[PDB]
């Protein structure tokens, strides 16, 4: 394994304005600003996490944990981490993705996607988790929630906080056990707490799922508790009304039990962008050809270098 060389940036408090909040949760507010280094003629979009003073010397931890993890990846379909800031509490400052997360935007837009964004957008997912699997970083947490959309034509991944770099020689990972998204995981990962590059395969298949039926909740009759044993008997998520065969069995190979049958990301790739290539062969939307979709130093993050 390679030096980790990454240059992790801190910023000073008087370079970034807040102006309005976008969100809060349980570590503190997040703002919608502008970030304004010293010097240069330039405005970057953001978005500003600010941590709580009821922030556990624990949860400190783990969170710049996630910064170090994004601190590390340079992709176009992962998120943007530009720095982080040492003030009283701890405050974080990523890339502004002023759509919000795919699965609300999906939900809030579904009468004007068409199929040519749906496959674009899970080509581009498997290009962000490629990318991480060449990183040799397993995600465990890939879910619509955790794809943020910078523009509609234009999507990343994000939320590392259940992320783990493999050792060099290490080939699966094991948990120790906890709050986990049993809906999205992989069989082994529900029984044997294990994680591979191939378990988030099936957790994509899952976001693939949610993305078709225009954000429907997976498996929404059934408690977590039994999953596995319906897993384990062979049942599977259905057929979402809008995909054809093509793209549904692409899904159902990332639910194989055996993980080694699942594809890998680098093909699905392939596949979906051969289908994006012709969307209204792969999927049905009614009224598909209808559809689309949308102070003076102003600099997006992506050409900030
Ligand atoms: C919470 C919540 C507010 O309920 C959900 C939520 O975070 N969503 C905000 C909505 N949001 C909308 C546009 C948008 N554009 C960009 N980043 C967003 N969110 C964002 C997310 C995480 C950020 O930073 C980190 C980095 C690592 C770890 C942590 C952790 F939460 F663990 F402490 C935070 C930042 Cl700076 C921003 C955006």
């Amino acid at each position: 394994h390679a030096p980790n060389q990454a240059l992790l940036r801190i910023l000073k408090e008087t370079e970034f304005k807040k102006i309005k909040v976008l969100g809060s949760g349980a570590f503190g507010t997040v703002y919608k600003g502008l970030w304004i280094p010293e010097g240069e003629k330039v405005k970057i979009p953001v978005a500003i996490k600010e941590l709580r003073e009821a922030t556990s010397p624990k949860a400190n931890k783990e969170i710049l944990d996630e910064a170090y993890v994004m601190a590390s990846v340079d992709n176009p379909h992962v998120c943007r981490l530009l720095g982080i800031c040492l003030t009283s509490t701890v405050q974080l400052i990523m890339q502004l993705m002023p759509f919000g997360c795919l699965l609300d935007y999906v939900r809030e837009h579904k009468d004007n996607i068409g199929s040519q964004y749906l496959l674009n957008w899970c080509v581009q997912i498997a290009k962000g988790m490629n990318y991480l699997e060449d990183r040799r970083l397993v995600h465990r947490d890939l879910a619509a929630r955790n794809v943020l959309v910078k523009t509609p034509q234009h999507v990343k991944i994000t939320d590392f906080g259940r992320a783990k770099l493999l050792g060099a020689e290490e080939k699966e990972y094991h948990a120790e056990g906890g709050k986990v998204p049993i809906k999205w995981m992989a069989l082994e990962s529900i029984l044997h707490r294990i994680y591979t590059h191939q378990s988030d395969v099936w957790s994509y298949g899952v976001t693939v799922w949610e993305l078709m039926t225009f954000g429907s909740k997976p498996y929404d009759g059934i408690p977590a508790s039994e999953i596995s044993s319906i897993l384990e008997k062979g049942e599977r998520l259905p057929q979402p009304p809008i995909c054809t065969i093509d793209v549904y069995m692409i899904m159902v190979k990332c639910w194989m039990i055996d993980a080694d049958s699942r594809p890998k990301f680098r093909e699905l790739i392939i596949e979906f962008s051969k289908m994006a290539r012709d969307p209204q062969r792969y999927l049905v939307i009614q009224g598909d050809e209808r559809m689309h979709l949308p102070m003076d130093d102003v600099v997006d993050a992506d050409e900030y270098l």
